[PDB]
């Protein structure tokens, strides 16, 4: 059972909208909606969305492995070994968060502070001493951008695999000599950091150039959840405030995609007449390049929705309805919809880009979807006693050797469960840089951000004040 | 009674360093250490220093008065009108850590997100309605450093006092127009933004090029804390670990300073050889350029010390007895003394600059010294009643006007307790950029780095392990 | 008759190496390289050569003609109005190195010193007077390159008179409102600069996306100049010294125009067995990015010749027979051939591109092809009359009006010889730009390389020494 | 006899403005305007000028010794060894436009196309062959200027020798050993690099913060070459047009070098009241910043000519008489003075800088003052035999060794009597880098601007046209 598995089977359930269902329902933690900082909902005057992985969640391992398997094909066309062509997506291994050393050819795990949690070589998982020749800090500088890549999006999980493999198999390639910083055929030397760009190269062609996109709207109950409570929500969202969609998408795409996503024979609620998905939208912007978005932007365009193409010219008129828009900055949002960015509520799923900076630049107030929270928190629920465990033996040993290695083994067996490189958001009891990020930037969170259905319109979100340590 | 009547009270005590008295000693709050990340002293082989605010601490209210004075003097001396002459510092207005608007030309107390707190312009606050038409959402992007300047230093005290008497006199005048942006005086226009950088090159310039430095040295009792515990502590640490000095000072200012701090007619203790400054350290490196030290740093030299000039040359030789270094980066310390970057505890009072980029950068472990923190501390302690009050509104508040109006008061009330600017480290219930930076970036905080000194040598020093939401 | 026309007439007669006609040959213009510094052949051991526009001359205005078509259908394609589909290429209006000012939408021909000679607004010719509403000092600062873009290369042929032609058309659209800096549409405005962006990105599209090289390598009788004689003169070349090549070009591409050019029922000499045109080589380097290349280059690959695709790893071999090389830098080829930089004559088209940087970068020795020289050498040949009449007009007028009308009148009815644009080097008496270029960076010129053939081994090319005011 | 020892002579000539007595003064070479683009003085509204080595011609070698000597002094100040102060300048070893070789302590004179002429190692001067150990090519790339700095202004010639002196000094002194890129003393290495950076920070300081202005000042006779013409000229040009002065140089320093440039016991001509040099000025600014003066420029202020102050504030107004401006741009001058680039002249020693920047960025017309000219030209007629003769051994050996080593001897003969480095403008039959930046960017050109008083109000100045080689 994927993460995905668990949110489609929470999405073919219909909505019970008694208010005591409602209450009880967000009680589970599945349904529950977790929260960083306060929130007044009464207080948000829009509701924003990001598209992929948000509104549209990739079914798991399905997607991942035709992202996989388009991107292998990429570098066997442009020159890679046909042995490539052997390996096969295996969503056991990657963990989202990972942080690529291009210098010395390893996946890292890292804390908020760049200290090493977990460092695999391929697939050899490598123990804290023999980490110490290549880190001997046992850090990293993650800001060092040359070196260093953070593999931060879901649409990174295929290329976390696929680093792995590809180190695995030139290491284990005769014909190549393995060196501290790439592999040596006689006059050829490929360099870990050759290695990772044209990985990154060839995946970004497979969004942009190769074939993805095609197979994924060819087959789209096999690629993309499809949740009846989508047009409720949003139709909901809509009875109290404004509603937009700012995707990195283009037209065309973003088009088949929403389209399926509303294609039911209903509206927001069944016996309802079908609404066009546009209809939910006082603002629709594609093309965002988001993160720029955030700053300058691009020039702002419309799109002809008849053709799928841009308009010629900058648009320069009034928000007016049935208008596509194209580039342009968030100060557009706010200028069209009349708002401030603290009535904004922004929905994505991507920590380290949209929510992160829309935050940090626009002081909008976040809601981090994590697909991958769905079942994380199975695993947390079903393992709180090796947690709980950790907990006592860290107490144990402070109030002050044997200690250490139950310390060791337990953090293993923890970690495993969740796959390779263990938890999105820890290992054992130290929190990942991912972690540290969503308490951060996202005011709230959860695994879906259909769990806003279950909380009424003003809600108010609470988190306890943080305190400083000598005001404890 | 100002920050450092505390520390100087303190620093006239003797050592009582039998064990029962020093558990006694730093059960109190004042002569404690705190703690946001766990650090095992024994795991500590390298103690590193900054001079000034940390082994120099500057007398308060003097010194930033003397700062003041020559800062107002200078600007008097390139054009300013001779009104200047008639302010006085005044130390009941500036808290550090505010943010110069150099559009508006407004103080600004922002929280970690950029959220204004309070907003006075010249000596006017306003109240949060009129902080909307210059900030319609209450919010500033504070990483816009050419509009914002963040006066994050105990050196930014008298400018940050100067900048609000400037905008309150030239608003005054009657010779002068006041603008959104500045002022008028028929055909010239003096913006804020150049105001500022007025005031700032003087600062500058009387610490660079005045006599800031001269009056220091010829009045070292008015001006400069000393402490007897002092050679006490670092003859300690340097009985386990490697001891060093990286100061941005010159050596002649370093040595006149330093030769102060150690002038008693005793060593470590009553009763011993006194000893030379320069023997406490195993290192010692001035001109050290902090922060771009902990990155490339600059060519590393090597000061004669009798004449206090650099010799000619690159330094390319080994640790030397006797030898001053200047220039260089954080990996000569490193080198040097054969240390890896968790090895080495760096104690300053710059969070911001040393203690941010050390923890950053390279992995060291920190200890951020707060001068002014032996006031806060009484304030808070004194005041804990009102911020009780506070945390029991905004409970009964969410819990769910004239609630709210008890609220402001409270808060009012508490801040002005502080000073004019309020607490260093918060805004009634809500934290301060400075505080969220000191809890980020210090693994253990104090108002002396004096407090160690009532610690055994392998103490443990812990904090609680922090938990997401979903977690807790 | 096109200047290719003059090229493909002179490469179909047959190489007579008889000593005597040689010198009688060279003796006529149109035979000659012409001399801007003086080159001793003797010292040349190396000859490199560019591919396009050097060794491939495609056919004009077949070329142009066909690259305009593809541009226009690619602006359609993105949408663009229809009515761009009725454009078709005119020859007589662009001339090379015109500049275009994304601003105000002009065409402009200017000086070494950005004065201007012509300036039309679509296919308008701007007087004197009217420009100096847009242009008060008749000048520009040609580097201020976010707002001028130089059109220096023989790709950009059919983008100078596309952009004339979309300024044009929309000036005359009734659906446009013709503004300073663009055209209003209600509520879209295209700038000039937008449009201009729009063009370059076509072409670009066109040349490494789109159909341009296809189309070009199924009919090349069509498209590219062939000459019998490049197989003797680089046989010759490469008796006294080495010969390579270095192109943007890729491998594939390259292979095809190449394979092309040497296609005859004999090698160097009718009678001769044919040799491959990789036997001509000493090195070929393909994926070149000249400019780059003078400086950092790219990383040095090796072409896998059986695929066309690279070969993993960097190339860290010596020189060996059969291999192609991809990328590197310009001492790639100083190492690998064992030159020094005035040892090489480095022979293309691209006068501010490759001949510059080559020139100013490392010091090589230049031969700058101009293809459109063969048609300009015989308007200046047969309008000399105009010329000397205009010469001797300047000399009257100096020595001390009607003189100035008759000045305009020549100087128009001369350019038009030319074209609607006038000459490549010059207006009237005034010099171009790309003139002065030519003169300060191309040791050797002539509207072939083929008229090496026509001097012997070890030539000295003579230019007079160049005085000062002062001096002469 | 040294080039101001010329200029001081043609000073004390009174002026004979008799026609005919002009059109026989201009005929003299020394009394000459040469031509390198042709201008007609009618059209010119506008007169700028710089003041320093323009206005005001600091006399040689006094002053050149001056700055020497203070640079040395500040050097030893900051801990360079005692001998430098047995170092005296001598003028018989630097000529301008020399460039300092950082990687290997050079001075190396070269052509516009970076080609080795002269190579000197302290006062070694290395022959041809020793000379490609280290430059293979005989080239440099003269833009890279992290490498090299060229030493082009009248201001450099001290740095120009001592740099020299440096390289021969530590070169025999035996407590170091000479390296390729610097000296070593046992554990410091003093790279060249190092030495260049401390040379220039000298020199900067001696300008700015040392004795040198104060010294210049306190002698005005000593150091600064005064002519009764000056005022002549400048009043006969603001009969046709309008004078502006654009200095680098701060309005306390300019007022004493102008008061005394001024001071006789008449106005324009003798017999005529004497006026305050403002008078002579439609605008003076002062602290210009060129070369940034001619792109974006600084703020524009107003000084305060009661204190030598700067005003409070942006200067907003429009050109009033008796205001003196400091900062702004090249625009601030067009604007307030109503004038087109075209329209003005503007005058100054600094080829690299001024006048390279005002033709380029603005299309102003230049005249250059070379004040060595004054000697460089009694030397190139003297020695006209030795060039002669050069040039027909050139012109033999062509048309086709014994005449090499002829051609090295005159060479070094001719060049030897202009100094150790030559003329400013050539080595032998080869120009210098500065003559071709002369003849490319100087309209007109002398060793004194003074030369203009000897042409009438509206004198058309010719040049012959440049033509290319097929055209010629």
């Amino acid at each position: 059972t994927s993460w995905s598995d668990r949110l489609q089977n929470a999405a073919d359930m219909p909505a019970n909208m008694d208010k005591h269902a409602l209450k009880k329902y967000r009680r589970e933690a599945y349904h529950r909606v977790f929260v960083n900082r306060s929130l007044a909902m009464e207080k948000i005057k829009c509701f924003g969305f990001d598209m992929d992985y948000t509104l549209a969640v990739y079914k798991s391992p399905e997607y991942e492995s035709l992202g996989f398997e388009l991107t292998v094909e990429r570098l066997v066309s442009i020159g890679y070994p046909q042995e490539l062509l052997s390996f096969a997506y295996d969503s056991t291994f990657p963990t989202r968060g990972l942080v690529f050393d291009t210098l010395y050819g390893n996946l890292l795990k890292v804390d908020a502070y760049g200290n090493l949690l977990v460092c695999a070589h391929g697939f050899n998982f490598i123990r804290g001493p023999e980490t110490r020749e290549q880190y001997p800090n046992k850090f990293i500088q993650r800001d060092d951008t040359e070196r260093f890549y953070i593999l931060n999006t879901l649409f990174n999980l295929p290329e976390t695999y696929l680093l792995a493999c590809l180190v695995d198999f030139f290491t284990n390639c005769p014909r190549y000599t393995s060196c501290e910083t790439g592999f040596k055929d006689g006059d050829l030397f490929m360099s870990y950091r050759s290695m990772f760009q044209d990985v990154r190269d060839a995946v970004d062609w497979v969004h942009y150039k190769g074939s993805l996109k095609e197979k994924t709207v060819e087959n789209l109950e096999k690629y993309v959840v499809k949740d009846g409570k989508l047009p409720l929500l949003l139709s909901r969202m809509k009875e109290v405030g404004k509603v937009f969609l700012a995707t990195n998408s283009d037209y065309k795409y973003t088009d088949k995609i929403m389209t399926y996503l509303f294609d039911f024979p209903h509206g927001p609620k069944p016996g309802s007449s079908h609404r066009p998905w546009q209809s939910y939208f006082d603002l629709i912007l594609v093309d965002a390049r988001k993160p720029l978005f955030f700053g300058e932007g691009t020039v702002l365009r419309q799109v002809d929705t008849k053709t799928g193409k841009l308009k010629i010219g900058t648009y320069t008129g009034p928000l007016q309805h049935g208008i596509v828009y194209s580039g342009g900055s968030s100060d557009t949002i706010c200028d069209l919809l009349g708002a401030k960015g603290k009535d904004i509520l922004y929905i994505g799923d991507h920590i380290f880009g949209d929510i992160l900076k829309s935050k940090k630049r626009q002081g909008w107030r976040t809601f981090l979807v994590i697909p991958e929270f769905a079942q994380e928190l199975h695993v947390w629920t079903d393992k709180s006693s090796l947690f709980e465990e950790l907990q006592s033996l860290d107490i144990f040993l402070a109030e002050l050797s044997s200690i250490q290695r139950r310390i060791k083994k337990v953090t293993h067996d923890m970690d495993m469960c969740y796959g390779m490189m263990g938890s999105l958001f820890r290992s054992g009891s130290r929190q990942t840089l991912f972690a540290s990020q969503v308490m951060r930037y996202a005011d709230l969170y959860a695994a879906s951000f259909i769990n806003l259905l279950y909380y009424p319109f003003s809600y108010l979100f609470r988190a306890a004040h943080v305190l400083m340590p000598h005001e404890s």
